[PDB]
């Protein structure tokens, strides 16, 4: 390039492998999204809940694709790995998958600082604290209140509790 | 001072203590609102009731010290003990240590209004009775109110109440 | 916690301190806005500057108490040390009283950065950076500046100096 | 009186001693406030200061009076005092007169409100906590503030400081 400066093929490598990883996982929340939406699972607000978080991964790639244009980087796209299950289960099972894929992305976000650090690139390192680490600390504790508020109502009483969470915790 | 009458030195004494304890009171208060939001609790609208709580009772502090250079008193800060407890239980108990703190305020501001009454100063009678006492009454019938709301939603199916609870007494 | 994520002991700990140092600065400040306020005293202007110091040093606990409960920390208490004075001289003294907290909240918060820095956790390091760290820098500035207008002000004539750099320079 | 009821011979005439008080202390405030606008004395803030109180005294009187109509009690008046000075000397003095003056206003309001208290008359008690007791404390730290200005800004450069008071203290 032209324009590249101080943009290591390493972080233009593990760049590309976080927007395959952003793809993933908002391939995984549209299949959350639908799954809940089915005539027979029908919770409207948990549906909403993970389509959103489709559309937020969405904005997460375009921006690493952006900034790797940006910088001088060459995108590279790979296949994207269909998500891991086809049924999702109940509210609390769907939430603990998504607990466990946004921490994976996490990892992956503070690998990449760590190398991106090792390799003296401070606009990259700049550029996650900026737009991906505080939204990731955010969501996390968002998904552990929801994980708490499911504990509180399941147990016995399982289907109430799952109906009651959905109708006054979940934006429909 | 240029501007003290009728302001006895035990008043002047029992203020500044007052003082000290509604500090407390506040720090206790701070102490419940953060707790409720802790990822393993997750109670909005039980953090927010607090927190509001904590704000209310600095109003009073800034109130009594302000009540004491008007009278030509002279503030005097003592330590502010850490509250009783780290970990405040479900909503029933932390709503019970909150009824408790307020009982003490007011025997606390009674006591003072006795004493204010017995050196026939009517100011700092007025000021008492006009900022503070009626708002406690107000205070402690709403937490008594709300103890009554988590006794009937309580017993077996202790997880629901104190979620619908949350959900559909208190503002979040 | 279900939460907690590159998120050491030492940090949470050290953020603990820190919280207990915010208490005692918001306290130190308190304490400052009435002096100024005594009827022997009457400096508005000058009680106005130290009770918004209270109230921004009230912004600083409530928001590390906050990061805390979203990174899986514990917060814990520890007891409010009263303020090092009860009576605090002329305003350049109050202000180099203020000016000598500020410095030692700034260390501790740099302190706190380098070992956040040290356990590489770089969403700690940049919240720092992003709510205190310039908020500090832009602080000591205007103690300073406020220091060499007293300085200009003092001398033989120092009285007079103290009225008009409150009535000039201090909002009332 | 057909409404006469709880309304003791001995409020009722001190209520009318403390009628003669409010007007002769009205009258001193007239007398300062023409005072202060003379040519040889020219400071328009002062002047306004005391034409101020002279009005909220006005006020007190009125009050008074009405509260004695609406008891059943009868007014009966006595001729006014001339104020104790034709001469008023410097914004210090005059303020040191004023301070006197407000402290034996708040003094025969004490009594009286004593008084009613030891004659079991509730609302004349409450009327004075209402309407004139704060009042009272209030308007004396003001004067105990002022009083501090000024003696900040004496001394050697007696002249300039009253200019500086009078033009960045007073309203004008
Ligand atoms: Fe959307
Ligand atoms: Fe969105
Ligand atoms: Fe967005
Ligand atoms: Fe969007
Ligand atoms: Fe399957
Ligand atoms: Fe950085
Ligand atoms: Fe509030
Ligand atoms: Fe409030
Ligand atoms: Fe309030
Ligand atoms: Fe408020
Ligand atoms: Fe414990
Ligand atoms: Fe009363
Ligand atoms: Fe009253
Ligand atoms: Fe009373
Ligand atoms: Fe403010
Ligand atoms: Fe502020
Ligand atoms: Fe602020
Ligand atoms: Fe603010
Ligand atoms: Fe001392
Ligand atoms: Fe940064
Ligand atoms: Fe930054
Ligand atoms: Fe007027
Ligand atoms: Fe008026
Ligand atoms: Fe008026
Ligand atoms: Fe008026
Ligand atoms: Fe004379
Ligand atoms: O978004
Ligand atoms: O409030
Ligand atoms: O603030
Ligand atoms: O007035």
């Amino acid at each position: 390039s032209q324009i590249r400066q101080n943009y290591s093929t390493d972080v233009e490598a593990a760049v590309n492998s976080l927007v395959n990883l952003y793809l993933q996982a908002s391939y995984t929340y549209l299949s959350l999204g639908f799954y809940f939406d089915r005539d027979d699972v029908a919770l409207e607000g948990v549906s909403h809940f993970f389509r959103e978080l489709a559309e937020e991964k969405r904005e997460g790639y375009e921006r690493l694709l952006k900034m790797q244009n940006q910088r001088g980087g060459r995108a590279l796209f790979q296949d994207i790995k269909k998500p891991a299950e086809d049924e999702w289960g109940k509210t609390p099972d769907a939430m603990k998958a998504a607990m466990a894929l946004e921490k994976k992305l996490n990892q992956a976000l503070l690998d990449l600082h760590a190398l991106g650090s090792a390799r003296t690139d401070p606009h990259l390192c700049d550029f996650l604290e900026t737009h991906f680490l505080d939204e990731e600390v955010k969501l996390i504790k968002k998904m552990g209140d929801h994980l708490t508020n499911l504990h509180r109502l399941g147990g016995p009483e399982a289907g109430l509790g799952e109906y009651l969470f959905e109708r006054l915790t979940l934006k429909h």
